[PDB]
């Protein structure tokens, strides 16, 4: 099942307002043909270069950043072309992004809600369609619907009761949740 951590800052909140705000916040970094820049708006793969278990992506505006871990693919220009595909199992949102390859790996100094056991898997094949390409692709343009979208139907599978409409505090009492020290 999904396992979301928060900050006890956010308790009060439902999932849908901090991800609504999070991402208007983070904004998009136009990650779009003719805007691509490299170390701008391209963010980037642990270990890399286009392949790994995080791809992270700081915005190009605040200090506010996410981590996509999983097992992760980006196409570039091989068919079919830009599309991020494989297994997403967590989205760490917060800010300050800290590491990189070289690092061995990304984190948030700041990290306020992760989601996690996300069990999302898209086959190459469904290209830019795939679930994990909208999930990541739209937060990389600052819209967090996509993640909204999956997020809602693993909390239904708990139960039909719990939703993104669901406060953090719910959810830790429904057994998917929990606080970390603010
Ligand atoms: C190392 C990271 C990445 C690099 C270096 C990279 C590079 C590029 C390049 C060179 C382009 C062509 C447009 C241009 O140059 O202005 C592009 C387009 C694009 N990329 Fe990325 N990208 C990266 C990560 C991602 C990720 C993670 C996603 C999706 C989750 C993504 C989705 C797209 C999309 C949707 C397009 C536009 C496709 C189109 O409409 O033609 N990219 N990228």
């Amino acid at each position: 099942s999904i396992s979301i951590s928060y900050s006890t800052t956010y308790s009060g909140w439902t999932v849908a307002d901090y991800l609504a705000d999070w991402s208007a916040y983070f904004g998009d970094v136009n990650h779009r043909p003719g805007q691509v820049v490299d170390g701008s708006n391209t963010g980037g793969f642990n270990p890399g270069p286009f392949d790994g278990s995080q791809y992270a992506l700081k915005s190009t505006a605040s200090d506010a950043a996410f981590i996509a871990g999983g097992d992760l693919h980006y196409t570039l220009f091989s068919n079919p072309s830009a599309t991020l595909w494989g297994k997403l199992d967590s989205i760490a949102l917060g800010d300050t992004l800290t590491g990189g390859a070289s690092s061995g790996g990304y984190a948030l100094d700041s990290q306020e809600v992760s989601f996690s056991n996300l069990g999302l898997d898209s086959p190459i094949a469904q290209g830019r369609d795939g679930t994990v390409h909208k999930v990541v692709y739209g937060l990389m343009s600052g819209d967090s619907s996509a993640l909204q979208g999956q997020i809602d139907a693993l909390l239904k599978a708990v139960d039909p009761s719990l939703s993104i409409n669901s406060t953090f505090d719910q959810l830790a009492a429904a057994g998917v949740a929990h606080a970390t020290p603010a």
